[PDB]
């Protein structure tokens, strides 16, 4: 039974491309990734981060690729794809992990600033996607996965409108579904729940008469699962995603929310 | 045919009790409301607003009763509520118009200050309702209905969790539907889309070439009605809930937002 | 108060089309539309029934204009549209009644037979739609309504595919709200519940026993409203899409199911 | 990597209980789990199916134990379950594959008909699945998988109100994982898309020119994978439900579509 395990859930000889994965969610997702057998490539805007990034993977006894690009600059992506495309050879999997944007009120931002992130920080994620789509198509097979904001993130705004952008999640996965669906690529969501994270960790903190943090208390009575979220539950599902196991899944966001949403139907 | 369209939509001869509708957008569904033949109740937690208030409805030849109330207010609502029901009578229309709580960084928040908002400030439209539920079930017909947050309102932040509250729309929407529906009472919401208002009036400024602010520019091309929402928008839709004309519905959220969801389903 | 009822929910000097309308749902939709002050227009297959319909609407005081058409008739519903628009004059309003296909087993038809369904059958309310979108265009205000099937609908074979025809109600509501709102036009949904007819009559026979037919039973208890619909349940509601009230909603499904569906989200 | 690999996806040392897999389609999703190390037990009504059952495991080399029992029988379930808890142990993934109701038309049906369906037929999975929580709870982790019909089935009668049962798939997954998640218990669903059977092979017969069968080119067209669903492709995504990997999951419903309801999205 090794070899059916294999045939359905490995990643070996794909190349997996995600976003930002120095450290936190992304990093743990392709630290599962690199334990199924992928090669790892990331990136993030600055070196010293990369560094970090190549360091902390190799503790763990993984050979992490790591890129100096702006997800966000348009010409920059295109030039590390194919770049990547022959120091490491053809993206088989493209993780989009993408948000956590310059929160500034948005009373306080200027005409420019809005111009900026309607036309560029929006469409970051489809850009990284129309960059390895061609590499994809041309293998005859993709996965390209979105993983959506979790539901731990705070400071996050909300502004309905941003979800019509043509980058934007949950559009941008139906849509790449839509069309390149029938040149095998699979385009789908993870949406995760309350994942504990260092930042979310004083949501946490034990009262001083030793009793549940009222927040903390909130989300175990909420949640079926009755804990919160850890990165590493993310892990699997998302291989799943990647591999042959889910090539008749497309469009489609799976919840990693210990039944969160679900408690929210009653 | 003035008798079929008063039959079907008239307000006349029942008591509205509209929450925090002393200006704005609560304000406006009263306006309306009077000017189908309700009778107008609102509150706000200190008097001068509730004076400017009145003196407001009066220049449109409205006469409105004011309350001095905190919504969240447990004991406070009760009290206002059988005081309504001699001064003024019955309340056989409740419009829940609830939200817009004190934005304090999630990490810079005590625990006081959550035990605070998740057990008290996010009960409040339940609180409300359970308020006045007594009464028009002994009638025999009511109309609750809760308003979500219009999409224009900036500076909220996103808590997925907060949704599973007892108070909160969505949910208090389809469980009081649910558990009283039997006896007569409609329970439903309005989703306001973009609404303009004075507060995102920047968003709207247009720029030192007389082009269109970015922000306001996204907005009227995702809208599929091309243009922002108006409070008047709202003022019909919400007598609709509130008349004979929407009995036989339930648990239903009516979006009011020139098809910007529909746009978001493509 | 009469003027402002009169402003917002009248259907003075608007023509109506709904298609079907010679007996039924559609018809007692007319009948609520008549007594807006509407115009009336409808169409049926054969003659004998389109008179029927006459003689019905006139006992009832309303004056109606029927023809004969299919509306699977491509180039004659064009016909009858342009002839209403001379006789009669611009549609304002269009009501898709459109529905109970040749119930006929899938494996029993042939090729030509599907052919026949997935080409025209389906694509009928798209046809009456594209029949008088111009003309409303010209005018500055147009009322699509496209009437889903109702709950109460008996021998309906589940097709999940048919929803991704370009006709199909759901579908063709948010093409033309995205589409064709920014011409003016407001295209929307009735989903009617458990409604009442004379063919699902033996579902309420009382038994033997003087006790609830089981599946009269199950829709009371089920259904928060604790009784069926009645097909005046739909007049009012139907008003309110036809009305400048609605003016700002477009895309959205009205569902009039006593909350049914909202006990199916607990 | 193969423990790894193992760890998140293994079923060995895990009873699987699924209901009716003695052919088709439980039959495949039993099949992938045999190989991916469970131990199969599955029922049928009567005796030679069973036995037709065994065989055809056998031949791919798999020994499974099957059991004669209807899934609506109430205390037959129950007698069939601790059976199979001493016979072979504790049943730690219950697949739910549950439908296919006598097709007897709506308005033939008696009362006495009626009153089965509603309280027995309807409610069959909630019995299984209640006749085998309280081991899973014991032994400290459950997976019950209902798996919903595929939207290949033909002649299914839609009845909007079913979905309301207690037993009804969309509905107890929802409730399963709400009640019991914090016992770690995972409840979610597989929501088939058009999967090939030999019933639905008209449907894909080639004309008599050599095109395509009309139906099977709209299923393609519609399709962004582009081809219809095969068994093959439940097998895996069934086993991640059922495995280690999707323990943070609760109460979703994964759709193995090839993404067609995400068209139905645009």
């Amino acid at each position: 039974t090794e070899q059916f395990l294999k045939d359905n859930f490995s990643l070996e000889g794909k190349v997996a491309l995600i976003t930002g994965a120095s450290y936190g969610i992304g990093f743990s997702i392709a630290t599962a990734f690199a334990r199924a057998g992928a090669t790892i490539v990331f990136n993030d805007i600055k070196q010293e981060l990369v560094d970090k990034g190549i360091s902390a993977y190799k503790k763990l006894g993984i050979k992490a690729h790591g890129y100096v690009c702006d997800v966000t600059d348009e010409d920059g992506i295109n030039e590390m794809v194919d770049k990547i495309s022959q120091d490491v050879g053809v993206i088989d999997i493209l993780v989009n992990n993408a948000g956590i944007i310059k929160r500034t009120p948005m009373l306080e931002m200027s005409a420019a600033d809005f111009r900026q992130v309607i036309d560029i920080d929006l469409n970051a994620p489809f850009i990284v996607s129309k960059a390895v789509l061609p590499g994809m198509i041309q293998k005859g097979h993709g996965k390209i996965i979105n993983i959506c904001a979790m539901m731990s993130e705070l400071g996050r705004e909300t502004v309905a409108a941003y979800a019509a952008a043509k980058g934007g999640l949950k559009m941008l996965t139906k849509n790449i579904a839509s069309e390149y669906g029938s040149a095998n690529i699979q385009c789908n969501g993870i949406g995760p729940g309350y994942i504990a994270t260092p930042q979310t960790a004083p949501l946490r903190e034990r009262q001083d008469d030793g009793s549940r943090h009222p927040f903390d208390q909130f989300i175990i009575a909420k949640t079926p699962a009755a804990r919160w979220g850890e990165a590493e539950d993310l892990g699997a599902p998302a291989i799943f995603l990647a591999s042959d196991a889910s090539n008749f899944i497309n469009g489609h966001i799976l919840y990693v929310d210990g039944g969160i949403l679900a408690y929210i139907g009653k």
